């Protein structure tokens, strides 16, 4: 039993050009590359992904940050939506544990160097954001009797 | 005061081309390699192995996914069972630390790369299962001035 | 806002040729070298950086391992000393967290390859101990707006 998580490497990891380290730490677990693609992200689509901070002080200041080049990028695995965010590490990356993404390559929470959807419901509902149906590649990995049990 | 350790690699760690990186992370810490082989695991060895699991129902299941080929492996240090333990992380991938093997390269405990002695009592019954105590090398490292206190 | 911690790589990281290495994993996260000096430390200047233990029976003992080859280095970057101390891990290698650079390289307290400043006061000082102030130098990070939010 899989499932899909959308994560998104942000302007920062773009710009620091860490985006191969990024991808590299997701496949090293055995996790499928199910779609990518790079964009520039718009307000418009950013209104639609932060929708949960509308009206907040914060969220204008957040659509700025947000607003350059990023990848779009859907991984599965099992349990993935929960393991990635783990992987990922605390918003704040002074909080992050030592080995997370945030810990080993972060400061502050505003440049924190990538998304991943935080629930089964965020995931679907960002995935349908970011990519088009036909954009979700299907296929089976190799390895897959080495990976799942 | 060191010990020794029995860690193997299972046919995960061999097929998903890890060995190397595996080893390092050993290595990486000035633990001394005391014995190393490759073989292939058979059922009547992981029978013994697996021992303390004998007419449990995931057992045959447990056997068929280990056979294959595996690095046998002592490796020497200071507290070194209980390191190498914490290192390789929760049986479970999914709960294991950041920065642990499991949690770096793996889903599910089906399938979690490694297997390292629990305690003293296993650590020499897993050395007398596996190795031949000729296979048993001593020499000292080189740095030790700079290992150990 | 930023700080200034003092790190020093202690002579089993500079024996064990792991300077780089140690580099690497600061600059990893946009800190920012601001001093760095290789040297030979010596008990009368290491009197001073330890004499917070003056009088205590281990004291000499540590005089004598760290009387040796050492990197002295100054690191800024947003909550950089109690952050460094984080990314060091626990005195004892073998209680420190994996991933941080005393678990992921070291056995024992006496061989922990690294110092780091353990407060704002101490980075003072430590600083001013090692460094004279034509030694620190100031300069803006090109990647600036990507680490800093
Ligand atoms: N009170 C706040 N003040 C300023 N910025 C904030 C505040 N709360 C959140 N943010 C910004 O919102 C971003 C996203 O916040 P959220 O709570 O969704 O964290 P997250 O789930 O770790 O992030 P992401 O969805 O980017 O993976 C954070 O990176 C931070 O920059
Ligand atoms: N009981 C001990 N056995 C061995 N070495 C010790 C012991 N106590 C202290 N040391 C050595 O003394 C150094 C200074 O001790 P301290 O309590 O300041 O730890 P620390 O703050 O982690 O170290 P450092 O200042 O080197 O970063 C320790 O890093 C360790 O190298
Ligand atoms: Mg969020
Ligand atoms: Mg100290």
């Amino acid at each position: 039993h899989v499932e899909q998580t959308y994560l998104m490497i942000k302007p920062d990891g773009i710009q620091r050009q860490v985006v191969g380290e990024i991808i590299s730490r997701f496949e090293k677990r055995g996790y499928r590359i199910a779609a990518m693609k790079l964009t520039i992200a718009t307000p418009a689509i950013l209104e639609e992904h932060y929708a949960e901070h509308k009206g907040k002080p914060f969220l204008p200041g957040l659509i700025e940050k947000m607003t350059g080049p990023v990848l779009c990028m859907v991984f599965e695995g099992v349990d993935v939506i929960a393991q990635a965010r783990k992987m990922m590490g605390s918003t704040r990356p002074g909080e992050a544990a030592p080995g997370t993404i945030r810990a080993d390559f972060c400061q502050q929470a505003g440049r924190n160097l990538i998304h991943g959807s935080d629930s089964a419901e965020s995931a679907k509902r960002e995935i349908s954001l970011w990519f088009k149906p036909e954009e979700i590649q299907s296929y089976k990995l190799a390895l897959s009797d080495y990976i799942f049990e």
